[PDB]
């Protein structure tokens, strides 16, 4: 028996739009944290239970209402999602990481009572977009306790990444602001080969594919976080085994499709 289970057995078109877990959201004032700029939390409510908690980035120039329905999405699975917005709009992917750790901090240990009923302090996991998505390889490097990572159309100048947390990375295969032959590509071959880890590359899709709802991204992105921040086995069938009509790319090692 799992005990961090949460949700009735998954489908794939479950995972496509929000989940069974009435969310609330409270917006985090920029002036009134340090750190990072503010931004919204989603979490659960009419629950007893408590959930893993995500931070998300957005990249350059974006705040976090470019990630809500991602956030929503997550939360509604079952999870205290954290979508930031930056000190500056124009910082870069390291900056970012800095502030992803920031804000688990202040969701773990300064959000509103209600937020912090609802979370497990130590599962907790990243995910960014573009610059937000070299954010999340960078702090799961300096944070080897998060559970999963999932970068999404990620950008970095640095192209390895020394971290044992499981990554889902997904490219955009049309991309011509971060081309997954420079960026994501390189992110999921220089991980650690010991690294779980997964390529999904969106067919036909560009770089802001991310910032609109996405089915593929919803199932990928919701089955890698159930998958290791809550051990939940059930979502292995959608990760293994993969022929997605969305998907011009799929590459694993495979290390989550077995204990």
């Amino acid at each position: 028996s799992n005990p961090y289970q949460r949700g009735p057995n998954p489908t794939r078109s479950a995972l496509t739009t929000d989940g069974p877990f009435s969310v609330a959201t409270y917006s985090v004032s920029r002036l009134s944290v340090s750190g990072f700029g503010g931004g919204v939390i989603y979490y659960p409510t009419g629950t007893t239970l408590t959930f893993g908690g995500i931070a998300m980035s957005p990249g350059y120039t974006a705040d976090a209402s470019s990630l809500a329905w991602l956030g929503r999405r997550l939360a509604s699975h079952g999870f205290v999602v954290i979508v930031i917005n930056t000190n500056s709009r124009l910082d870069f992917p390291d900056s970012r990481a800095s502030q992803l750790s920031a804000a688990l901090n202040y969701l773990r240990t300064s959000s509103p009572s209600a937020v912090r009923a609802r979370l497990d302090a130590n599962r907790l996991a990243v995910a960014g977009h573009s610059m937000g998505g070299g954010a999340t390889l960078r702090i799961s490097e300096q944070i080897p306790t998060l559970k999963a990572g999932v970068p999404l159309t990620p950008w970095h100048t640095d192209k390895t990444f020394n971290t044992p947390v499981p990554q889902l990375i997904v490219g955009a295969e049309a991309d011509t602001v971060a081309p997954v032959s420079q960026h994501a590509i390189p992110f999921y071959q220089n991980l650690p080969s010991t690294t779980p880890k997964v390529y999904v590359e969106l067919d036909n899709a560009t770089h802001f594919a991310p910032n609109s709802p996405n089915a593929a991204i919803s199932v990928y992105t919701i089955s890698w976080m159930k998958l290791w921040v809550d051990n939940d086995t059930r979502y292995r069938q959608f990760l293994c085994n993969v022929n997605d009509p969305a998907l011009s790319d799929f590459r694993s090692n495979n290390r989550h499709c077995q204990l």
